[PDB]
């Protein structure tokens, strides 16, 4: 591809932003899902409001232009939602604009054409009636999987953006279920939760990276995906999260050896809701949320500005995989403690998902 280099960093710089604010919760989101959502939204913005968004995603408009970025995002977004694509990954965008605006046509047009997104006008006057239409709009277009999302709306809201994404993959080489069994997972030096622990002795592209001071495991997905797990040495969690860099993962990936290992990957299902305004705000993206907001590409009547931007992602990890099938002690590698992981898109290498698991039970 050609944006992986930047989304990769966006992914990271986005991560150390949500992690900074609560090193006690699980963290899970799709860097691509979001960039896509703002790259999409950028379509209806102009001037600085516009350039500030694409830059905020680590793009340098003077060394590459939009009419190529949008090109790249769409090439990737296809890969995922594609036809044969049985990777089981759903994702979309909701756009709620205050009813009473002659919204430019072309916009809605492009939006629901390339960036898989739908627009719905609502009555922001009634703080509760909008809350209602929305929570319900979402619960309908989400197949009833996301309920009562928006807990509480604002008062002067006039534009709201909801971005979602569910994912549950099957591995190339699956785990027998008769083998998984409950085990201790040390979330803290004091707390300990019991959790189902999938286990399998196999040939892995696992290796103990000294630079990151942590075991790094690679697990291929059935499809155009790949998951990389990082198990950090005692108290090296913080370090790991600090020394991570695209150039490093990139190298790891390149290598092609493989050695015996006894894996203890935990069976888990986690999600993560986040309010982007604040975070992206820290990452440079402000105008679209401020007052000047140049959203002329969306409406030409009154002023307008993104008031709320929410992101919900859901992941499920299990033993599922392709239906099918005393001489050198292999290293035991048990993920029974906080660990960081990242999902890559096989073709483009872009960062599909990113997270930390601090408690397999927490929600």
């Amino acid at each position: 591809n050609k944006i992986t280099p930047n989304l990769a960093e966006f992914a990271f710089s986005l991560y150390r932003q949500l992690a900074h604010q609560s090193n006690s919760t699980n963290i899970f989101f799709s860097p691509v899902s979001i960039a896509t959502a703002f790259a999409m939204l950028s379509l209806g913005t102009k001037a600085d409001t516009h350039d500030e968004i694409l830059e905020g995603l680590n793009f340098n408009l003077t060394e590459i232009p939009e009419a190529q970025i949008h090109e790249g995002f769409q090439e990737l977004l296809r890969t995922l939602n594609q036809p044969d694509s049985q990777l089981q990954l759903t994702t979309g965008n909701f756009l709620f604009l205050s009813e009473g605006l002659k919204l430019v046509d072309k916009f809605l047009e492009d939006v629901k054409k390339l960036y898989h997104s739908e627009a719905f006008t609502v009555n922001f006057g009634d703080t509760e009636e909008a809350k209602k239409q929305i929570n319900d709009y979402v619960e309908k277009g989400t197949q009833g999987k996301i309920v009562d999302l928006v807990k509480e709306l604002d008062r002067d809201t006039v534009f709201a953006l909801v971005n979602y994404i569910f994912f549950k993959g099957k591995w190339e080489r699956p785990f027998e279920v008769k083998d998984t069994e409950e085990e201790d997972f040390h979330v803290d030096q004091v707390t300990t939760v019991k959790v189902p622990m999938m286990k399998r002795l196999g040939m892995f592209n696992i290796q103990h990276c000294k630079k990151l001071s942590s075991w790094v495991l690679l697990m291929k997905y059935l499809g155009n995906a790949t998951a990389i797990f990082f198990l950090p040495d005692e108290g090296k969690l913080q370090h790991l999260e600090n020394e991570l860099t695209h150039d490093i993962i990139t190298k790891f990936l390149e290598n092609e050896d493989r050695r015996s290992a006894s894996l203890h990957l935990p069976k888990l299902s986690i999600t993560g809701t986040y309010d982007l305004k604040s975070v992206l705000g820290q990452l440079g993206i402000t105008k679209v949320f401020s007052n000047g907001a140049d959203l002329s590409g969306v409406t030409e009547e009154a002023p307008l500005k993104l008031s709320k931007a929410v992101h919900k992602a859901v992941l499920t990890i299990d033993e599922k995989g392709t239906e099918a099938a005393p001489m050198s002690i292999p290293p035991e590698v048990k993920f029974n403690k906080p660990f960081v992981f990242l999902m890559i898109e096989q073709n483009t290498k872009s960062p599909l998902f990113m997270g930390k698991v601090v408690n397999p039970t927490q929600k």
